[PDB]
């Protein structure tokens, strides 16, 4: 039953530098979660990539623009010195080393060139539909190789119309890394970019409405912005954590009695969700995206109506009828590397030969 | 041992649209030479397509842009519902029914894909060096498949950094489709694709000071960007359409010579051989293809760039060039079965 995979990384950015977007969270838990099951495990991603412990093969050029232009009708693009084309040339070269050959970028080209492979190729969607040129790609792969295509939501998949025939895989986290906290202090937590536009505000308005302060985690581009929050809303009203390791935010995250998630739309992702519950820390999210697949509605979080200060407040003062270990608990059940590893053994072994 | 070739045409239109240049006369006769030496030709082409003789197979979908787009800067681009994407999809199905693949489009995917073949995949390129993209995918391919790229001209080798290691295979026309015409009416003739910055201006205020009309052939883009001739030149400049070649053959060899007035680079070979199978010398600027084909004062005159009274003069000597050399040019150096002979010297060795 031990096989070998090449992992072929998102073109969009290095593993292990913060702008590979979610790809560059979930493929070295994915890895894991094979090797951990006796399978190896190599990796082929853009230069400047970190990953310990697995082979892992760099390739030079230009990242995949995130770009968008004309919306649904944009086309796919290659520039010269594509890094995404030369990570497809090299995977090519040496197909003949591995059993299967597992994609992480969404994009046009490596879904045209699977049948120019004779290792098989299947591709983890990691988006949403965003344009007919990925759509078709996409349907013509799953006509020719029924059982290739999986997603990690039912959500993504319903963007799609054939998502029915694409297999949910779901979210894991390394959760050896998170340590679960019973005893928080009285205070919430925040994760995202300390900056305009993030709903910062609205936690802050809320939190201290509640009467706790908020700890913040993640970057501040303008110090501007940090005084603006001072000024509105005095010097006790949010307090900088850092920008900080995994290892770091969980131990800081497990303090707080409640994580408030207050994205727009097109932020919302449920990744930090599942972060917070593997550290006992229960949810409160807006009830839109990501966090409608995590959450637990009156078990794990509340999910509440975007923008509504009452309704941030009223979640807030409901927090102690969230048990904590439950929380912990379903992240166990449901985001383990264990629970990620079946998944993908069932996903990936029949599409082995 | 006779060999089986498909050849994979350019997805900017089909075959018989004039949307694809030169490519359009080049890919049928290169055909015709092998299948004159007893292998076979079958072509891929988009939807729409015509081609007398020979199996096509024709692919629908969308037409690949001219690629002018920015400048050097322009990423390959790849549409929904794209033919080229399509065409090679197709020829990677049928690659074990063939020897061989030749690519005829000037576009990175073909390229591309080459190491993704089994059957071997040449490449004629059509153009010069218009882009980043296009320079790399050429080079790579030809650094990993030494002698699988040629070109039509020195000239248009010249303009890549790799161009010495391109085979250059020159030009031919199926001759017999082309009739001498040896009493010319006084007019002069243009021909290529109708469209802005292609020399149209230049060959027009040129014949009316010569006092000659002028015969225009080509496929058009805006009939806006026709008129305007006829209020700041005049006379019907005299269109005669976008025709087949047995139509145009038989207009052109009216002519008394044929203006090539390109601004740029290029404007590299089919339409100066066609004027000289019909036995009409030809004018044209001193840059580019223009200076391999043209015999100095014997078949033509090739003149200092950009002067009217440098074409005005060479109109005015039209007279004392000889259009039966012409032709007989035409008939050495132009013919399909010596075609025949430099595309298997070229092919023959990629296979196997
Ligand atoms: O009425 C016409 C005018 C032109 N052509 C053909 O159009 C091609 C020339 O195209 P162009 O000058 O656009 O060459 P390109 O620069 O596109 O290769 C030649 O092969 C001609 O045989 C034609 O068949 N009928």
């Amino acid at each position: 039953t031990a096989h070998r995979f090449l992992f072929v990384s998102t073109p969009v950015g290095p593993l292990g530098s913060g702008r590979g977007g979610g790809v560059e969270l979930t493929l070295p838990n994915l890895a894991k979660a094979l090797t951990q099951r006796g399978h190896q495990v190599s990796v082929l991603a853009p230069a400047g990539s970190v990953l310990p412990d697995l082979p892992l093969e760099t390739v030079p050029g230009t990242w995949q623009s995130t770009a968008q232009s004309h919306g649904r009708a944009t086309p796919a693009e290659i520039p010269a010195e594509s890094v995404l084309a030369r990570l497809w040339d090299r995977a090519h070269q040496q197909q003949a080393d591995f059993d299967l050959i597992l994609n992480f970028a969404y994009d046009w080209l490596p879904l045209y060139l699977t049948p120019f492979f004779k290792t098989p190729v299947a591709h983890l969607i990691s988006m949403g539909s965003l344009s007919e040129v990925m759509d078709q790609a996409i349907a013509t792969s799953l006509d020719r190789y029924p059982g290739s295509i999986a997603v990690h939501s039912l959500a993504q998949a319903a963007t799609f119309p054939f998502g029915d025939r694409c297999l949910c895989i779901g979210n894991a986290l390394d959760l050896a890394a998170y340590g679960f906290n019973p005893e928080p202090e009285p205070v919430l937590g925040w994760v995202g970019r300390i900056a305009p536009e993030k709903g910062l505000e609205d936690a802050i308005q809320a939190a201290q409405q509640a009467g706790l302060p908020l700890r913040v985690w993640g970057a501040l581009t303008e110090p501007d912005y940090w005084q603006r929050l001072q000024q509105q809303f005095g010097d006790r009203a949010v307090s900088y954590q850092g920008f900080v390791s995994t290892d770091e935010l969980q131990r800081g995250l497990g303090r707080c009695q409640g994580l408030l998630m207050t994205p727009k739309w097109v932020e919302a992702f449920g990744n930090v969700a599942i972060e917070a519950l593997a550290c006992g820390l229960p949810v409160i999210a807006y009830a839109r995206g990501g966090p409608l697949e995590i959450i637990e509605q009156g078990k794990s979080g509340w999910l509440v109506e975007p923008d509504q200060q009452a309704a941030l407040v009223n979640a807030i003062g409901q927090l102690s009828s969230l048990d904590r270990a439950y929380c912990r608990a379903q992240a166990e059940a449901r985001f383990s590397l264990a629970a990620m590893g079946q998944r993908l053994e069932a996903w990936l072994l029949p599409l082995l030969s």
